[PDB]
């Protein structure tokens, strides 16, 4: 790629934002060169379910010094369920293993699974602490599911910036924040995501493998973060955050795919 292609990409991202009643936060980092395509990279956005990557990384980091942690079964009752728990709703009572909860929260965005893992780690503050430990000074998890998706304008609870999240995703999925086995497992879970077919995956070349985690919330908040693995190039980190001015707004898969498409064309 080149500086001029990246500049043009950034202009195209500004044009894309002008098509909807909201704002676009975007970073694509080419790990071949360290080059970045950015749009509103240092504005805070509500992360919604994209935090589940940070959450699962924290669990994996803990498992590195306690292999049997991943097999621990966590019980829970129906009364502990929250909205959007398609996997955990099927296993109330005896519950599920820690590994199963990670797969559920990453691949189906299961909310109760996330709450159980947040509890296991020591609460929302423990997830923020993990982020701090990997060099992320920006990420903050303040609430649990599903309140963390309120996406209220000016509310800094449960937010990060596209730049901070891209740096963290790079460290976790490509770099050395996790041990080899743990990085492989985090990638494996995210490669098998079921909720992201219309987002980053829809915008980048079909030949690229994508490990992603989506987020959707109030104010039409529509997010997707992850890494694309081209067959002939180094990995590219993608972070796409969008949110809208109206409470009646809905997330826009197409805008997220379009943003990724614009950047993919520049990193040649």
């Amino acid at each position: 790629g080149s500086h001029m292609r990246n500049v043009a990409a950034e202009q195209q991202l500004r044009e894309l934002e002008s098509t909807f009643d909201g704002r676009l936060g975007f970073v694509a980092l080419d790990t071949a060169t360290g080059a970045r395509i950015a749009h509103r990279a240092d504005e805070r956005f509500p992360f919604c379910s994209t935090f589940k990557t940070m959450l699962s990384a924290a669990v994996l980091a803990r498992s590195a010094g306690d292999a049997a942690l991943l097999q621990r079964r966590i019980p829970y009752a129906k009364r502990d369920l929250v909205r959007y728990s398609p996997i955990t709703e099927k296993h109330v009572g005896a519950g599920m293993t820690v590994a199963e909860l990670c797969a559920a929260t990453l691949q189906y965005s299961d909310n109760t699974a996330a709450n159980l893992l947040i509890a296991l780690l020591g609460g929302p503050q423990a997830v923020t602490a993990y982020a701090r430990s990997i060099g992320d000074a920006t990420f903050r998890l303040d609430r649990r599911e599903t309140e963390l998706n309120t996406a209220i304008p000016g509310d800094e609870r449960d937010t990060t910036t596209p730049a901070a999240m891209a740096a963290s995703v790079r460290r976790l999925l490509v770099g050395d924040a996790l041990g080899t086995a743990q990085r492989a497992q985090l990638n494996a879970w995210m490669l098998g995501n079921k909720t992201g077919d219309a987002r980053i995956r829809a915008g980048v070349p079909a030949g690229w493998r994508v490990a992603d985690k989506t987020g959707t919330g109030d104010y039409g908040t529509g997010n997707d973060i992850g890494v694309a693995y081209p067959p002939d190039r180094a990995p590219i980190v993608f972070v796409v955050y969008t949110t809208m001015r109206s409470r009646n707004a809905q997330a826009r898969d197409d805008v997220i795919a379009s943003a990724a498409r614009i950047a993919a064309r520049a990193f040649v």
